[PDB]
């Protein structure tokens, strides 16, 4: 299972994840990739604001889904 996260500049991060990963887990991986602090990261999928303590499965984020970092 992998997902893509686009940064505010449009740069693509590719992450290996599992359905039960939380959004907090994904923020931790983005921080390793790009040095973006988790408290600075806001993620959206399909127009939904994603909360740290919910999982990819809870938002119906599937393989090959793209999340966006936003302001
Ligand atoms: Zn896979
Ligand atoms: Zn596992
Ligand atoms: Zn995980
Ligand atoms: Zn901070
Ligand atoms: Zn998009």
């Amino acid at each position: 299972m992998q997902i893509f996260v686009k940064t505010l500049t449009g740069k693509t991060i590719t992450l290996v994840v599992e359905p039960s990963d939380t959004i907090e887990n994904v923020k931790a991986k983005i921080q390793d990739k790009e040095g973006i602090p988790p408290d600075q990261q806001r993620l959206i999928f399909a127009g939904k604001q994603l909360e740290d303590g919910r999982t990819l499965s809870d938002y119906n984020i599937q393989k090959e889904s793209t999340l966006h970092l936003v302001l």
